[PDB]
């Protein structure tokens, strides 16, 4: 994943 976090794209993720 490049748009989301290194881990599973859950409710908690980076909003680039």
């Amino acid at each position: 994943l490049v748009r989301y976090t290194k881990k599973v794209p859950q409710v908690s993720t980076p909003t680039l």
